[PDB]
This record gives C-alpha cells, sequence and structure tokens, in this order.
C-alpha cells in the first residue's frame, strides 16, 4: 500500500539529481525541444569544431581515439556523482553504513550508467554535452580498437532496451533496483539490503501494471535486463583491463581506478 509513496520519493530523487531525463533526451533526439538542434560530430573536423566552442580540462592530448575515451571517462565520473546523490536521496540507502553505500555504488554504478545511456541513444548515435552535441555511431565505430570494441556493445544493448518504452518514472525504480542489490561482494548488511531491493522490486512490479497496463511480461523482461546488464558490465570490465594493459599511454581517472581495482 505504501509502495506508491516509497516509489514517489525515488522518482523525486531521480528528478532532483540527474542532469538529463529520458523525456528531455527523446525530445531533443526527435527535434521537439528547441529550434536549435544538436551539433553533429561525425569525424575529426566536426569533433575539433565541437571542442573549439561550438559545444564545449582533461589529461594531456595523445590522439583522437584516446581523446574520445577521456570524454567517456568524464561523463562516467560525472554520472557516478549523480548516482551517488540519487542514492543518498533514498532514505533507506542513507540508513546503511557509509561503507555499504560505497560497496553498492562501486559495483552498481556501471550497470546503472549503461541502463541510463539507453535514454540518450538511438541506432545512429548519442547525445553529448547536455544535448548540445550528437555523436554518430558510425564515427564511434571508426575508432581504433580497443576503443570501438568497448563502445559498440552499449549501442546493441541500448536499442533493445529502448524497445521496452520505459519512461523516467519506470527508470527511476529500475535504477534504484540496480543500485540496491544484495549480491555485491563484501556487502556488510546483506539482509537489510536484500529487503530494500525486494521492496523496490515490489514497488516496481506495481508501478508497471499501472503505468503500462497493456504490456505483459514487462516485469520479468526487466528482471532479465538486469541480468543482461550484469553481463554487459562484466565484459566492459574485461575490456577495461585490456586497455589498462595494452594502452599504457592512456590514463584512467583515479575514481575509475578504484572501481576497477579489484
Ligand atoms: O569504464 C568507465 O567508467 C569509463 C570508460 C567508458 C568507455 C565507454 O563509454 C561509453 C560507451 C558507449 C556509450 C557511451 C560511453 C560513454 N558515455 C557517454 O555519454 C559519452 C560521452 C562522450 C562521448 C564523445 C564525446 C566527444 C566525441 N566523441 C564521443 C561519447 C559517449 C556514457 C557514460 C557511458
Ligand atoms: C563516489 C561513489 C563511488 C565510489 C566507487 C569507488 C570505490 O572504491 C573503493 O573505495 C574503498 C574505500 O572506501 C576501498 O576500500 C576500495 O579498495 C575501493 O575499491
Amino acid at each position: 500500500a505504501d509502495l506508491k509513496a516509497f516509489s514517489k520519493h525515488i522518482y523525486n530523487a531521480y528528478l532532483k539529481n540527474f542532469n538529463m531525463t529520458k523525456k528531455k533526451a527523446r525530445s531533443i533526439l526527435t527535434g521537439k525541444a528547441s529550434h536549435t538542434a544538436p551539433f553533429v560530430i561525425h569525424d575529426i573536423e566536426t569533433l575539433w569544431q565541437a571542442e573549439k566552442g561550438l559545444v564545449w580540462g582533461l589529461p594531456p592530448y595523445k590522439e583522437i581515439s584516446v581523446h574520445v575515451f577521456y570524454r567517456c571517462q568524464c561523463t562516467t565520473v560525472e554520472t557516478v556523482r549523480e548516482l551517488t546523490e540519487f542514492a543518498k536521496s533514498i532514505p533507506s540507502f542513507s540508513s546503511l553504513f557509509l561503507n555499504d553505500q560505497v560497496t553498492l555504488l562501486k559495483y552498481g554504478v556501471h550497470e546503472a550508467i549503461f541502463a541510463m545511456l539507453a535514454s540518450i541513444v538511438n541506432k545512429d548515435g548519442l547525445l553529448v554535452a547536455n544535448g548540445s552535441g550528437f555523436v554518430t555511431r558510425e564515427f564511434l565505430r571508426s575508432l581504433r580498437k580497443p576503443f570501438s570494441d568497448i563502445i559498440e556493445p552499449k549501442f546493441e544493448f541500448a536499442v533493445k532496451f529502448n524497445a521496452l518504452e520505459l519512461d523516467d518514472s519506470d527508470l527511476a525504480l529500475f535504477i534504484a533496483a540496480i543500485i540496491l542489490c544484495g549480491d555485491r561482494p563484501g556487502l556488510m548488511n546483506v539482509p537489510r539490503v536484500e529487503a530494500i531491493q525486494d521492496t523496490i522490486l515490489r514497488a516496481l512490479e506495481f508501478h508497471l501494471q499501472a503505468n503500462h497496463p497493456d504490456a505483459q511480461y514487462l516485469f520479468p523482461k526487466l528482471l532479465q535486463k538486469m541480468a543482461d546488464l550484469r553481463q554487459l558490465v562484466t565484459e566492459h570490465a574485461q575490456m577495461m583491463q585490456r586497455i589498462k594493459k595494452t594502452e599504457t599511454e592512456t590514463s584512467l581517472h583515479p575514481l575509475l581506478q578504484e572501481i576497477y581495482k579489484d
């Protein structure tokens, strides 16, 4: 009965802390938010114009693939910051000891990052710089290995995910469900976390039958997506290890070194 209130507070935490909603993202991608459109980045020259000021600091320069890799890090570290504030706005999360909070964010943020990335992605590319840019998938494909191999799987997941047609209120509960996961290694108060997760799942199962009355099997499809996200992030972490090993001139932000340390 109270699930509607617990879930409303999660929605508010979502709207207060995340830079862009799926709502705002889809209106830009479809040309319904402004009479100015995102600047399309599809090669070195458009990339250079975007950096020069059209659209928008980092470690010293090295090459274009690496440059784009540093822009991906900057966006992930920033999204880690929004996920930390989102999580702390969930009272039951803030009741956990600080070390359990860190353990859940450490192993959950990338799963949650890649779930939210679908919102800014279509089959042809994705938005950057708060919607001022659009970077083409074909450009990101043209990057040299291993940087194109770490990017392209996220588009595959994103286009299938977007076929579920979730709105921001669905996503807020789904993200909370990914972060409050009782399985993370070294978790201290596991029973307390599992109870929170279960509450969010029940809130989510209720929310879907109200918001998507005609979509059947959506809840078990979303549970499957959470299992798919765990595997996508396992493969992402393996690809990050190879970059650490073979791309020695490429630096990793220190906060990402901590997440990938284990
Ligand atoms: O392991 C880590 O934590 C760091 C390593 C991540 C490496 C893989 O990152 C991927 C993969 C697929 C899709 C999106 C991203 C990065 N993201 C971007 O929004 C993003 C930002 C800027 C550009 C960009 C800017 C300028 C010119 N060209 C491209 C493109 C994409 C989302 C945060 C995930
Ligand atoms: C900002 C929230 C995201 C934080 C994710 C980074 C977690 O790094 C971990 O921080 C712990 C210190 O508490 C260390 O003990 C671990 O060795 C380290 O892996």
